[PDB]
């Protein structure tokens, strides 16, 4: 059994094991890190099937659950929040936080979006790059999602740059264990502040609303306040930076898509949903354990045995998506949906948000810059380490 998570095939391509498998092997077993085996589960058919089979369990405490790394296991052992939960807990504390995030929400909140997205292009300008390229990330990339989510939950301006670079530092790949964990610490005593304030005088924000609606009527308590915000920082900050990263370096690899969507801004909608499928940024979430025996295809998956769904290989299967390795803006698309934010009760519950602030960013960028340029020639952009999720760390721009 092959080791998994398998690596990239290239800075930009998913692991080539996936249209092997997806070929010849669609269900096999896996072995991970601490050398138990795992189901890995690769097309789209299939990975449907169990992100909603309500035979399998996201409770990451069941014997069999498939932890990828050794943080992993210990996470583990901390009290879960909604992502980690079944029926009905999951949907009885989603439920506290997804009125922020409807598509109607959504829909009033795309003036600030809009806003915030047209003041960081205008910093950008403003700076310039007179002096040799930007980096795109820290200049633009990064900022966006995260002033978003942060003023969501309540964080005030003033806070703004010094939190988005601790969340930063947290998932930056040459952070040593030590800055990490204290960008991490720092993360969390920020937040526990945040909700002991707004216990008291409550604003609009997700930390009042959690305050005032299931903190003091004695739902939950204010530490799992502070957890359940923290997972809505965390869960899609890092990926956002890195679609809208992947976005600019896609466009910059096909340039008659690019040269359409400066034409026509409209069409800023569908490179987005193609964007997510073609890079699926966020791979290694859909897993679970069997709580009964359960089939899938051709292989009987055993009580407590563990199970991962790539919607990775989901994204490219030849079955569902016709030229499935090209990118293609203008692709018909099929009933099935793209996997790129999950599948069933536990799919991405800022999938609107994402989808807003990436379609704001792509209708916007090149009329604001039409002569944006990435800087290095394609084949040298720092793309994350192929062990991981794909990305790109920065990326040096001329406009
Ligand atoms: C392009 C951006 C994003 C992508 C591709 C993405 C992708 C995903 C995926 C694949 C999952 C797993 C869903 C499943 O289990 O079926 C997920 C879950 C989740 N995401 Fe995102 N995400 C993005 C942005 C965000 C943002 C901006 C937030 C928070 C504001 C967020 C918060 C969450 C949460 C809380 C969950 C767990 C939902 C649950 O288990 O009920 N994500 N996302």
């Amino acid at each position: 059994a092959p080791s998994f998570p398998f690596s990239r095939a290239s800075g930009p391509e998913p692991p080539a094991e996936f249209a092997k498998l997806r070929a010849t092997n669609p269900v096999s077993q896996v072995k991970l890190f601490d050398g138990s085996l795992a189901w890995l589960v690769t097309k789209h058919k299939d990975v449907c099937f169990v992100a909603t089979s309500e035979k399998l369990s996201k409770v990451r405490t069941r014997q069999g659950f498939p932890e990828l790394s050794a943080s992993g296991k210990q996470a583990a052992k901390a009290k879960p929040t909604f992502v980690d939960m079944d029926p009905p807990e999951h949907m009885h504390q989603r439920s506290m936080v997804e009125p922020t995030f409807t598509p109607e929400a959504v829909k009033n909140l795309q003036p600030y979006i809009q806003r915030t997205v047209d003041d960081l292009l205008e910093q950008m300008k403003q700076k310039g790059c007179a002096n040799g390229p930007v980096d795109l990330v820290k200049e633009f990339a990064l900022p966006v999602p995260s002033y978003i989510i942060y003023t969501l939950l309540g964080v005030p301006f003033n806070d703004l740059e010094y939190l988005t670079q601790q969340n930063a530092i947290r998932t930056n790949g040459s952070s040593t264990a030590r800055e990490a964990s204290a960008a991490n610490q720092e993360l969390l005593d920020y937040l526990a502040i945040l909700v002991e304030q707004r216990l008291v005088e409550p604003k609009d924000d997700i930390i009042s609303k959690l305050c005032t609606e299931q903190v003091k009527p004695g739902n939950i308590d204010k530490s799992d306040a502070v957890q359940i915000a923290f997972l809505l920082l965390v869960a899609g900050n890092a990926t956002m930076v890195n679609m809208i990263a992947l976005g600019v370096a896609t466009l910059a690899q096909h340039p008659d898509q690019l040269a359409q969507l400066k034409a026509n801004p409209s069409l800023a909608p569908q490179f987005v949903e193609e964007l997510c499928r073609y890079h699926t940024a966020s791979a290694l979430a859909i897993k679970r354990t069997a709580k009964e025996d359960v089939m899938i295809g051709d292989k009987l998956v055993r009580a407590n045995e563990g199970i991962i769904a790539s919607n990775q290989s989901a994204n490219r299967d030849e079955e569902v998506f016709e030229n499935p390795d090209e990118f293609n803006m203008n692709r018909k698309w099929p009933p099935q949906d793209p996997l790129g934010f999950g599948f069933g009760d536990h799919r991405c519950i800022a999938e609107h948000l994402a989808k807003a602030e990436l379609t704001t960013v792509f209708s916007t960028l090149y009329q604001k810059f039409p002569d944006l340029k990435v800087a290095v020639p394609l084949g040298k952009i720092n793309y994350t380490p192929l062990n991981r999720d794909v990305g790109i760390v920065d990326l040096p721009v001329i406009f």
